[PDB]
């Protein structure tokens, strides 16, 4: 079912907003069809950070990743960024050609911020350009906002739900806001 046609779907979760001086400790991938359907599941990989990187998180990171077990997670760890690098690009090369599919997400031009800070041969895989489901949502709020009480997130900050999630969003829109 390899197609360049298929969509490479990502979600980072990080110690903070910042690339250059936060750090990416989880991330996840999906790749589906042109028309959305999940056709495989990433490698979910939760990254190793020494206790200094996870110190630099506010109180929200903090919270966050420390109640979802993330933090856990990182800490026993035995998998780097590079390490990362590989086991996501050996999974994509079965499913999408390098430089075909655009970053698919929400806000996913933040995870790009960090794709080329911590991961260029990662975000070199992709296409220029960004399918960014926030970008709908947004037009959505303002032209018809009421379509929005029709969907929910339950927003847990584990990066492959929370992909899942961003799919799903944009498989509401098609069929809520679009008429192709
Ligand atoms: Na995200």
């Amino acid at each position: 079912s390899f197609s360049d046609q298929n969509l490479i779907w990502i979600d980072l979760e990080m110690t903070g907003l910042d690339p250059e001086m936060h750090k990416i400790i989880e991330m996840a991938t999906i790749v589906t069809d042109s028309e959305l359907n999940i056709l495989a599941e990433g490698p979910v990989i939760a990254i190793h950070q020494p206790e200094s990187e996870l110190a630099k998180m506010d109180e929200w990171c903090t919270t966050t990743h420390t109640a979802s077990g993330l933090v856990a997670r990182v800490r026993q760890s035995q998998v780097s960024e590079e390490e990362a690098i590989d086991q996501t690009l050996a999974f994509l090369k079965q499913w999408v050609p390098e430089g075909k599919s655009p970053i698919c997400g929400n806000s996913i031009g933040q995870d790009r911020r960090f794709l080329y800070k911590h991961m260029p041969r990662l975000e070199a895989y992709f296409h220029y350009r960004y399918i960014d489901v926030s970008t709908i949502k947004e037009l959505t709020r303002r032209w018809q906002p009421e379509v929005l009480k029709e969907f929910s997130k339950t927003g847990s900050h584990l990066a492959l739900d929370d992909i899942r999630e961003s799919i799903a969003e944009l498989q509401f829109y098609r069929k809520a806001v679009f008429k192709i």
